[PDB]
């Protein structure tokens, strides 16, 4: 079995091998890449997402989110406080204010080390979930808004045709900002690529693992578990590396800086923040291997998850049973 100790995978491949995405994603999990649930893609020399990023300032972030932090240093939840819209230069500005930027620091352990121990005393602005991309329509390879579409896999593997549609999403992040323990919507494969700005620290718990992440997600999180069945759905929870060890989950961790590509894998638990000003591009894909995934992934129906559109038909095809219960806390 290739890595048994579910490390983490770095790989660098030529400009041949960026040729062919699906071939790619084989060829990492051939290797044993997601054990890790997560793996780092670092592009040939030769490639290119855009040829600037001088002009993106006048994008819009209509809905920036305050993200407010209630518990301890170590276990924490997060809301999400609405704020009025701002472009990029804006939020660019904001993130390099006295109040929100980064502090002084050695290296990237120490800037861990702070986060941890400071995180909840302050509520950064996060620019999420922005439908868009910033690949040049003449990137050809591993461009992220030109990925085959979850709809025409599950049509290529199982024969069903069905409605939906499947777009990448901008990330615009500051100091702090954080993003909460969590699988992808129906355990899809996700690919996040880092254009610009500072980095991201990537957390993860191996898939074969996660059930242990969740039994100690119920146990920190009382009443939220009773409350719901699958809440780490509502990803709004956040436990830190220290308690993770102290209660023997396995996990491991990894620094994402611009210009890379990360791939988070099936059922792959990962958490996270950015050390500045950045931002990144992210969407879901799925692969033949992902449709058994799909099939078992937990579901929220108590109504806090609310998701796009397109993940009624996974549910109903993929999950008839539960899809009454599912489709209802949707509505
Ligand atoms: O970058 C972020 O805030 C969160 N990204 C992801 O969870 C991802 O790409 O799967
Ligand atoms: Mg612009
Ligand atoms: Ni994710
Ligand atoms: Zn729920």
């Amino acid at each position: 079995a290739q890595n048994p100790n579910c490390n983490i995978m770095i790989f660098h491949p030529t400009k041949e091998e960026f040729n062919d995405f699906d071939k790619y994603i084989a060829y990492m999990e051939s290797q044993g890449a997601h054990r890790a649930g997560l793996a780092k893609i670092i592009p040939p020399k030769e490639w290119k997402a855009r040829e600037t990023y001088d002009n993106i300032s006048e994008i819009l972030i209509a809905t920036p989110l305050q993200q407010v932090a209630s518990g301890r240093a170590g276990v924490f939840t997060q809301y999400h406080k609405k704020k009025k819209a701002m472009t990029v230069g804006e939020y660019r500005h904001l993130a390099n204010s006295k109040k929100y930027q980064t502090p002084p620091h050695q290296n990237f352990e120490d800037l861990e080390r702070k986060y941890w121990k400071n995180r909840i005393y302050n509520s950064p602005i996060y620019g999420a979930d922005i439908s868009g991309s910033l690949f040049d329509e003449n990137t050809k390879q591993w461009n992220l808004g030109h990925l085959g579409t979850i709809q025409d896999l599950l049509e290529k593997e199982c024969g069903v045709v069905i409605e939906g549609v499947n777009t990448p999403y901008l990330y615009f992040g500051m100091w702090k900002t954080t993003f909460a323990w969590h699988t992808e919507d129906m355990d899809l494969y996700s690919i996040n690529y880092l254009h610009l700005g500072e980095p991201k620290t990537w957390y993860v718990v191996p898939p074969e693992h996660g059930q242990r992440l969740e039994r100690l997600a119920r146990e920190l999180f009382p009443g939220s578990s009773r409350g719901c069945g699958a809440f780490l759905r509502h990803k709004v929870a956040l436990i830190s590396p220290t308690v993770l060890k102290e209660n023997g989950i396995p996990f491991n961790r990894i620094t994402q800086e611009a210009g890379e590509f990360m791939v988070t894998f099936p059922y792959g638990y990962h958490a996270g923040f950015n050390h500045g000003f950045n931002c990144a591009e992210a969407i879901n894909f799925a692969t033949p291997r992902w449709i058994d995934y799909g099939k078992m992934a937990s579901q929220c129906s108590c109504g806090e998850a609310r998701v796009t559109f397109s993940m009624d038909a996974f549910v109903r095809i993929l999950q008839p049973e539960r899809y009454d219960l599912w489709k209802r806390g949707q509505d």
